[PDB]
């Protein structure tokens, strides 16, 4: 039976597993114990170590895993998107320690965002749960602007494209406005100023910013999501050019009817003061990585159309007057935040979210910049890459 | 447990002889041609024992193992479904019902500068090549017909493949879009201001005439030496017409955009050459897959073009292909393609398919009309899009999966 | 062997002269009797009036009279003025004006402003203080942008010329030019800056109160006022000018020390300042005059100032209608969404023209059709030789 | 009438010496090589001290001319004093040495000519204004003037717009107007169309030739055939135009090219363009012969575009601090006009930034500053600046 083979895959004809010597063998398969959704195969293993460490045979074994156990194969089989994930881990470590090298760039200065320019952190998660993170994946820090791919996914997800897209442009500009009075796209601040006007229309901005916080929690599969209200206060008094973005869309009758403007960008500075780790960040990318599947709760939080659209704009208006030089040479859809977050996608394959305070001229993390760039010089990533004839560049997805 | 005895059962269903028509309809099921190239041996040791044995056009075990020998490796793949599309019948009626669907698509006007881009305005084919191999046409896919613009990825493609992405964008960008960019380089290689610049960089030091057999000679390795031709009416006319080409052309020579010691007249009269390039859609259709496929032409398994090549050019399709559609291209279709005056839009489905569709009437922005609506029903059905997920695509087809 | 030098001039032959027959000589050429340059000799000659009847002047009743003013009086009766045929100019002005009556074109503003299309009116205040009117001249309406060049010319009086020019630029037209400062003073954007720079560090209501007595000098005293129905609605409607203040405020390009939002208070008030053509043809006329108020003698701007504003009307008056303007009429033009055009003829004239009904470009139909009819019978345009002017009349001259 | 212009030039002494009454006339600003008074100097090579009718019969025939000059009735009255006062402008503008010569004929950084010409025909030159130099751009007022003169605004307007640049191109694919390349060569393709470019050559030439009362115009074959070979830019504005379709029909693109270096290379002194822009000025008769030369319509337009397009980059901060129109040249002309008053040429080849000659735009800066000749100077009330046109 199956979880039968897979007591004896990890028992080495050796009649008993020690405790240890199963959640090793866990960790080294990228998930991580806390997972939702091991919970229950966790749950009886600290249930039956209360009864005093401990060995299970195969029938205290099969009374924990029983429950997970088709995850539990498939982790075990090397049936993950990443087989070889031990070894992955050491790449994106070595990346990591050659991007800490790179000390050019200033920390945001216009409120608030002076944090210091040594913190310096990636994490991944793949489509299957696996993870992995190194340096400073925990430490809180504000969305800014990548939170613009996420408010646009769930206002598709809600309303629709042909709704949303009466409101904001699909393609890059350079004016604020194009040619059909709409924003060139929402990955902008007059773009996602419009997109924060179509979320939950007729409720008040406190139950608004709930269900967005609600929706950020399924996204994340309920790791770190907060608020940090001293960047609420100061995007508010520096948002000048927010207001004056404001008051040209209100003229140029861009929002739907019914919109207060000045409590829409009330709201839109609570929605880039949003924080996240990290962790709970890459968690938010894997969604996007995944379909709209959440990798580590297997919950559906966004439509197929949703994810494909928001993939799509991050693709090619995500980083700035970057975007173009970007698409060209990482070919991963990206978003940058003035904090210094660069939430970064690898459709089918994983989600990463790199943290580095100080950014470039175009308002990109320097540190972060450097790793894309470095992580599809190594992997075959880059959307235009094949899958079967690429060069000297080492593929994760296969075996030895 | 041999290899060539193992497919002798998988299609010896009881029987031990195959008739070799048997044989044969099992075969193009899979998708392949016959004429494949990777199969000429075999194919010659079929046709050598219908001459050998009176009739009983039937194959022992011995007889098969003397035939399918050269190319067991890939028939194989063939018979054991392990192709990119399994199911090539279904697809095909797919495809099918795609192109008739497109066929009741009446806007647009044909071209009217010229020398025939007067051509029916009901002339409509679409051509498939898959990264296997697998063919399938529908239409009038053997009509010769210009590349026009389609040329400009593949030139680009060359020029990438002899000299480097670095050197390459010394004097093109990277981007969509004065003519010239911030730096005095033309936008992209995608335009025709780009696409002169390109052209003067491929094989410099050489007269024209070499430079055009070199480029004929890529091409042919690209179409895996199906029909590649030239047009010479309609060079002539090209030539004659080409007035906007030609302001292009001394612009970028007071910009300095050329490199050292160009001939910037001769690299026109070269321009306007590869723009009346020949194909169909069949030959053109194995051009597209040879980028879908990492640079290897898929119906020969050679090497054409460096992977880098092929993704630069690639990308640069993804985002500049389709003149002022590509954003709303980009978005709905997600797939990279190149449209042409003539009619064609080149398309490629990275790691599946290659695709010619041609149909001459374009719409108000210079694309096939039912080659737009052809490649929006494509990706509506299958979920070939770029940021498609293979996993989650909700009641999207997907013809790289079995059942 | 002066004032009775004049006054055989007026007395054929006859040696006493009836009032009313002093009276039509001198409206005769284009002076008002309510000129405040002739204030005491209208005073001196209702006395007379009153204290004797024989209603007439011998020759030192007309030389107790026209003592104060003598000057004046003998440049108007030797014909000495700008325009010496004053009745005949005025006849051409009357044409004019009738053959724009014809062309109903054009929508009045729809955000109250709206009028009727119905009103139509010119007035004409020469440099000599010779006046004309015809049609609704008395009708009250909001300067609008017509207040743009007043203003700038204020603030150029008051702070110079390169002061001014930190702050807005000078040529015509995204709001801001290549250095981050808006284009020029005739547009929105440079309006709002220009409005940031008069009277610092006072509070909007003496700013208000400043501006006002400044126009009055500009005006001779004739109306100016304000309507606050239309400071209201230009507050309510102001969205577009919002914008433009952040936008200002977040590239840095007010002063120190401005309150951005009070600013616009400032703006949309002075857009809502009232006028008629013929108060408003004077304020034109001290544009035309050198930065002398034509009908009292006062200096109420430096000539520096003039000339600049003088020069961007000319460029950048008539929105995107400017070079078009500039090329068939060249004259110094500044059209507001009221329906009015304020038109100097420097060295001449000014004048003010309304009419509601704008065309698409947001100038009044009426006027600007007014305009061209005007350059076209008379060589008043920039560029018109003054000696060589083929078919084209010349007010100036005694043909 | 004659009579007493005799009384006014001698003491009561005697009869008048010949020499002293050529002093008198030099001081009006006039040159005794007037074409207007070729009858009267004729007169006087034909006989050393005139008495009433040796005076009578050499001034017969230009007697209203010679009053007008003798009653300081000229625009500028005292011009012996306006005199002095260009030269010390020119001597002010000589000491900024910045600038580069066009690298694309070098001629030298030392030259440094100004000439003027009144509409009355007073003349003044300072510095090297006989020296000859192409007018490169200061040909396209009058290249436009003649088409205009010939063709009527609205035909020439079909093809050229009236308004500055800011794409070759405006919105409704005319070029912005007849100051810039894309303008000029529009203008170049409708002047005396149906004649072979010789002929369409020799006809611009006698134009000119009317235009500088017969001074000096010439034409420079280095120049003509280095604007050949340097044209990369002018081609590709030409076939822009022919896609666009922008000629009159019956064009030949590429034979209007070598029209067009053609007229660029056309030659004129300081001295000889001053009068072209007194002609300008003086509402299109030429004042030192005074013919009709230009309709007044031709001018008017060409007055107006000088103030807005002349400039290059330049002509919106050159118009509002100057006021005159003005059109410079890559050679370093800078033609001036002072409407009513005086036309000017202003020569010298260093070039700013912006491809003005900095000598040349020094001057009108210091002109303006000095005397009340901007467009919205007032006439009457002039703070301390000087009016050359008055008498104290
Ligand atoms: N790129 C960013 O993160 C900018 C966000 C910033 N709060 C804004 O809206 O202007
Ligand atoms: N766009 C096309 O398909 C062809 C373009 C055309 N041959 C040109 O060079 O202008
Ligand atoms: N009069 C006009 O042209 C516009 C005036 C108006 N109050 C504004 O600022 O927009
Ligand atoms: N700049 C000028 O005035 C003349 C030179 C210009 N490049 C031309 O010959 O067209």
């Amino acid at each position: 039976s199956l979880e039968d083979l897979l007591f004896y895959t990890i028992a080495e004809g050796q009649e008993k597993i020690p405790v240890h010597k199963f959640i090793t063998a866990l960790k080294s398969t990228g998930l991580r114990t806390s997972d939702p959704r091991l919970k229950e195969c966790m749950d009886m293993l600290r249930l039956t170590l209360q009864t005093t460490g401990v060995m299970l045979d195969k029938d205290l074994f099969k009374k924990c895993v029983q429950s997970n156990i088709v995850l539990l194969t498939q982790a075990f089989r090397r049936k993950f998107v990443i087989p070889d994930f031990m070894s992955f881990t050491s790449h994106i470590d070595e990346l990591y320690e050659s991007a800490k090298k790179q000390s050019g760039g200033k920390v945001a200065d216009y409120i608030l965002a002076k944090f210091s320019p040594d913190l310096w952190g990636v994490s991944v998660c793949t489509v299957d749960g696996q993870r992995h993170s190194t340096g400073d994946t925990k430490v809180p820090f504000c969305l800014q602007s990548c939170v613009k791919p996420l408010k646009y996914a769930i206002a598709v997800n809600d309303l629709g494209t042909e709704y949303v897209h009466r409101y904001v442009g699909k393609e890059p500009s350079g004016l604020f406005l194009n040619e059909d009075d709409k924003p060139h796209n929402p990955m902008v601040n007059a773009g996602a100023i419009v997109v924060t006007s179509l979320i939950k229309q007729g409720v008040n901005n406190a139950e608004k910013f709930d269900y967005v916080m609600q929706f950020l929690n399924k996204m994340a599969g309920n790791e770190y999501v907060g608020f940090s209200n001293a960047t609420f206060q100061s995007e508010r008094e520096s948002g000048d050019r927010n207001f004056a973005i404001g008051y040209y869309l209100k003229e140029k009758k861009c929002f739907p009817e019914g919109t207060d403007m000045v409590g829409i960008l009330d709201f839109y500075f609570q929605l880039c003061s949003i924080e996240v780790t990290c962790e709970s960040a890459s968690v938010m990318a894997a969604t996007l990585a995944n379909g709209g599947f959440c990798p580590i709760t297997g919950e559906r939080v966004l439509s197929p159309e949703a994810v494909r659209n928001t993939l799509s704009l991050m693709h090619s208006c995500g980083m700035w007057d970057f975007s173009g030089q970007f698409a060209f040479h990482v070919g991963l859809p990206a978003k940058s935040g003035v904090a210094g977050g660069i939430l970064l996608v690898v459709p089918n394959v994983m989600g990463m979210m790199c943290w580095s305070p100080p950014l470039d001229k175009m308002g990109n993390s320097v540190k972060g910049i450097h790793f894309c760039h470095d992580l599809v010089s190594l992997c075959n990533f880059h959307n235009y890459d094949n899958l079967r004839h690429f060069a000297k560049k080492l593929d994760p997805r296969r075996e030895g």
